[PDB]
DNA sequence: AAAACTATGCATGCTCTACTGCTTCTGATCTAGTCGACC
């Protein structure tokens, strides 16, 4: 689950553990935020979202199911 | 011609400085195992 306020991002797991270190707390750093920051529309500054985090292979353009690996 | 003084060489001990071999300490590497958290 992702919390967004302006340029500030925060991520939480199923049981409540912080994961912002991995996914980035600002567009300058991270593994997802620098690329998803510009996806949001002009009028949206505060947001809470819930979803799944997955691994994507661009070569085959396919989701790699995280059975137990990668 | 005989006796006293001195020079030089050599033996002797002790002290000091390189080289080889044994023992111990450190670093580097690999292998095995543990823990967080997800599902």
């Amino acid at each position: 689950q992702m919390h967004k306020d302006g340029d500030v991002y925060k991520y939480f797991s199923r049981n409540g553990y912080n994961y912002t270190d991995q996914f980035g707390a600002s567009p300058t750093e991270g593994s997802l935020t620098p690329f998803i920051h510009n996806a949001f529309k002009a009028d949206i500054q505060i947001c809470i979202l819930d979803g799944e985090m997955m691994a994507y292979n661009p070569n085959t353009q396919t989701f790699m199911q995280k059975g137990t690996k990668f």
